[PDB]
């Protein structure tokens, strides 16, 4: 049935995502957001590469299976891929390893883990591709805390999320074709739902941050529509740094 903007299934976020990734690992099923780098991080990198100090470590926050992480590691001297899911990192460590990548478990909803990481590496820059929009609204402040801790004063963060129009976009597919995309259903099977992240959310969760640059555009999925084009929901992106 139809996706809701407000109402959502109540989940344990860590558990739901590990269930999804373990199912993905075991069964080798498609991953909705796992677009080839040329349509993903290659599009992102020009938006932040001239703004990040490359002497800081780079964190791929919520790195999933590491597809984007591998590319980042070809451009930055030191990359750390963080994810809540051990199965995600098991795929990453097999398919997307490099001498200058470390994959490490971390739960963004437990800010003490971010504190531990920052105590080891200092201020880090952050790349985050769709790490926020699916987080239940009532848990978002915890993730903001984690991010604030990792960035400190000198770090900058580029994030790209599903933006305003996300739910309408998916519901129009449902209306036009009678079901949601297979690859989206694969995630929703676990109680996970896509959501919306906006400029107003940057102010809400990061009032102590400056927006260096922002925009909208499209987010690239691997779901092919009947005309042969890929489904591309609306995106919101920003580069932010502590004021
Ligand atoms: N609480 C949390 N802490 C850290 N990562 C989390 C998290 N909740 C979900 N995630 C991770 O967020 C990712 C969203 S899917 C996007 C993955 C990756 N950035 C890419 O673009 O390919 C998943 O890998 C999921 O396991
Ligand atoms: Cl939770
Ligand atoms: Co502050």
């Amino acid at each position: 049935e139809k996706l809701s903007a407000i109402k959502k299934p109540d989940i344990n976020v860590a558990d739901a995502w590990e269930q999804y990734w373990n199912k993905t690992l075991v069964n080798s099923t498609p991953v909705l957001w796992d677009a080839n780098v040329e349509r993903a991080v290659v599009v992102d990198l020009p938006r932040f590469e001239l703004l990040f100090n490359p002497e800081l470590p780079l964190i791929d926050f919520a790195c999933g299976n590491g597809t984007q992480t591998k590319f980042l590691s070809q451009f930055f001297p030191r990359v750390i891929g963080l994810d809540v899911s051990k199965s995600a990192l098991e795929i990453a460590a097999k398919e997307n390893t490099a001498a200058n990548i470390s994959y490490r478990l971390l739960d963004g909803l437990v800010p003490e883990q971010a504190a531990q990481i920052h105590s080891e590496i200092g201020d880090a820059n952050i790349y985050m591709r769709t790490g926020f929009h699916h987080i239940p609204v009532e848990k978002r402040e915890l993730l903001g805390q984690s991010l604030r801790i990792l960035l400190g004063k000198q770090g900058a963060m580029y994030l790209i999320e599903l933006g305003t129009g996300c739910i309408d976009f998916f519901n129009s597919l449902l209306e036009k074709y009678g079901q949601l995309p297979y690859e989206l259903l694969l995630v929703m099977e676990h109680g996970i739902r896509p959501g919306i992240f906006t400029a107003e959310d940057i102010e809400l969760y990061f009032p102590d941050f400056e927006i260096l640059s922002q925009g909208e555009g499209l987010f690239q999925s691997i779901h092919k529509l009947p005309d042969g084009n890929y489904a591309t929901p609306p995106a919101f992106w920003a580069v932010i740094k502590h004021r």
